[PDB]
């Protein structure tokens, strides 16, 4: 076949139950994961090639970063809660990766300030029983699959991409082939 398991995805062993449709996991301290959002767009692309009106789920995760990235992961369930997550994605990934200067909660707050939201809302949000489910959530989505590496993207609970099994001598190629496979996985 032109998608078999172990190539282009794998197949979990333990299927998660009610899990999101496009399910995808990174952290601002993950180098491929500064790559797949600032300069593939593997999010987007994905999106592209869906039914209109799916839904395409980002979480953050704890592995990464020890103390900073559970303030990073935090600061998502903020992001996520005012849906700011487009105004403030590129200024964290370059904050952490790019200048280095997000090294403290106060530094993650600085992105949100100058990305044009109240401190007010940030701190009230940032200490809210909203954010801390949706901390909660993000860690349980991550735990149900064991995730171990970012990035990551699953679907239906079911099926893992797998990039390694994709060519990366264009960067427009492999994108699609990811976009192409996780359209495929998702009408399996
Ligand atoms: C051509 O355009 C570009 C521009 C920038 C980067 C890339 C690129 C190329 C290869 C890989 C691989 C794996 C491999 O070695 O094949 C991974 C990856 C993804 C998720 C988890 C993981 O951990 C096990 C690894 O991400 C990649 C990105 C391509």
């Amino acid at each position: 076949a032109q998608y078999e398991d172990g190539k282009q995805y794998t197949t979990l062993e333990k299927p998660v139950a009610g899990a999101p449709q496009v399910l995808e996991f990174f952290s601002f301290f993950c180098p491929h994961c500064y790559q797949f959002e600032e300069v593939l767009h593997i999010s987007d692309n994905v999106k592209k090639k869906l039914p209109e009106g799916v839904k395409m789920t980002k979480y953050h995760v704890n592995f990464m970063g020890g103390d900073l990235g559970k303030d990073l992961t935090q600061a998502w369930a903020v992001a996520m809660a005012l849906g700011v997550e487009d105004k403030v994605t590129v200024p964290l990934f370059e904050g952490v990766q790019k200048t280095q200067t997000i090294r403290s909660a106060s530094d993650i707050r600085d992105v949100f300030i100058n990305a044009g939201i109240k401190g007010e809302e940030y701190d009230a949000a940032w200490n809210s029983f909203v954010v801390k489910s949706l901390v909660a959530q993000q860690e349980k989505a991550a735990a149900d699959v064991q995730l171990r590496g970012v990035p990551a993207m699953f679907v239906n609970g079911k099926y893992q991409l797998n990039p390694q099994g994709m060519d990366t001598s264009n960067m427009d190629v492999f994108v699609q082939q990811y976009a192409d496979t996780v359209k495929y996985l998702s009408e399996k």
